[PDB]
């Protein structure tokens, strides 16, 4: 027992108003494609709050962008749910990673061509350039299942890995869906950008593990717990300063970023749409809040 901390974080509240329309067609392409089959993961699906969770992610989105969001995050749970029945499932991640780069499915595989199928609908007639952005942080999320099994710790190598592993830089590659145009790569890459983003990802992640600790160990309480030897209160406290440390580094980088891009020779609507972007990057940090009041 230990009292949770009242995160403070400034920027307002969004929340994507296409959330029922979307939800119905996330659950009719779970069933259509079988992914729920078992009642606990039924009941667990819908106990976590995993079609609200991308109404905080997307708040912006249209309904089309929304659903395609929900059926990552569907898919990303079961996923999860049929690694968590088992050290010899190291080949099924080297599976799902393989239908990234269109290697065929050899078995039957029910998730591993569901996955080949939405990547072929996400990301075909897409720009390549956004494609090997989405890919690569889709792909680092599941190398951590297989670095966190291998494991199975160190603070700043955790985060290293956990950044990758809450799941953030993947799921933000997916709103440049609903702006007008693409990011352009020096945009995507800039400095400003790659510190908003880890520095965001940290904060959403970071708050997950205070969260987390009551059910549990990969997590920045108990790493810091099982090192110093203190009390549980004070691990939860260290990680409360850690959590304020990102956001005062989201804040700069916002900053930094409406100057990188002044700088930049940009078309204004590139222009708009990355400040669009770094906005919805930000709001995500206040819905995390609101979702997990939520589902309490």
């Amino acid at each position: 027992e230990f009292e949770i901390p009242d995160f403070y974080v400034p920027f307002p509240l969004e929340c994507n108003p296409h959330l029922e329309e979307a939800s119905r067609a996330m659950w009719e392409w779970i069933d259509a494609n079988g992914l729920a089959p078992t009642e606990r993961a039924r009941d667990r699906m819908r106990r976590t709050g995993a079609d609200l969770s991308g109404a905080y992610v997307w708040p912006r989105a249209d309904l089309d962008t929304l659903t395609i969001g929900l059926k990552w995050i569907a898919l990303t749970f079961r996923i999860d749910d049929q690694i968590d029945e088992d050290p010899a499932r190291m080949t099924a991640i080297d599976e799902l990673r393989g239908t990234l780069h269109g290697l065929p499915v050899s078995g039957r595989s029910p998730t591993a061509r569901a996955l080949g199928a939405l990547w072929q609908e996400t990301a075909l007639g897409r720009p390549a350039t956004w494609c090997d952005a989405f890919i690569g942080h889709f792909e680092a999320f599941l190398q951590t299942y297989t670095t966190e099994a291998g494991l199975n710790l160190r603070l700043d190598d955790y985060l290293d890995r956990r950044m990758y592993s809450v799941g953030m830089p993947w799921l933000w590659d997916l709103d440049e869906l609903r702006l007008p145009i693409f990011l352009p790569g020096s945009v995507r890459t800039c400095g400003p950008m790659n510190k908003l983003r880890r520095a965001g990802a940290l904060h959403i992640a970071l708050v997950n593990d205070v969260f987390s600790v009551e059910r549990e160990q990969h997590n920045a309480v108990t790493i810091i717990r099982e090192a110093q030897g203190c009390s549980l209160q004070e691990a939860v406290d260290q990680v409360a300063v850690l959590v304020e440390a990102q956001l005062h580094t989201v804040l700069q980088a916002r900053q930094e970023l409406l100057e990188e891009l002044d700088r930049q020779a940009l078309p204004s609507r590139a222009r708009e749409a990355a400040v669009d972007y770094a906005a919805n990057v930000a709001a995500n940090l206040s819905g995390q809040l609101v979702w997990h009041s939520s589902v309490e």
